[PDB]
């Protein structure tokens, strides 16, 4: 009866409570992919053993920049109903690419993150 794959584990209430243990503050903002998409610089945690996608940059041409909500230090957790926790930053971007114009980004804001992140995308 109009019912298929059930799973309310991606519900905001569950998202905030799931990462409620984190020190920072969960910040869920919707950014409409721009001509290029969600242009954000991701980088693994200083220590490889520690997996975590941080924001060491926010493309001034992307949406995140236009909105003016996302900042440096945010730790992406989920994107378009897809948990990134554990996966490599590279993956995250991939998920967004396949995601539609509108994409729900669920990250955390911690003034200590900047100290945790590696801050080294090594692009060029």
């Amino acid at each position: 009866g109009s019912s298929g794959s059930s799973g309310d584990a991606f519900t905001d209430q569950k998202i905030r409570q799931r990462y409620a243990d984190l020190p920072g503050e969960l910040h869920i903002i919707e950014l409409e992919k721009d001509k290029n998409g969600l242009g954000l610089s991701l980088a693994g945690n200083k220590d490889r053993s520690r997996m975590s996608i941080f924001v060491v940059g926010i493309n001034p041409e992307g949406p995140a920049a236009a909105d003016g909500r996302m900042r440096i230090g945010d730790e992406l957790l989920e994107i378009n109903n897809q948990i990134l926790y554990g996966r490599s930053h590279q993956n995250a971007s991939a998920i967004i690419k396949t995601a539609p114009s509108k994409v729900k980004l669920v990250f955390i804001r911690n003034e200590d993150a900047v100290n945790q992140m590696a801050s080294g995308p090594s692009s060029g």
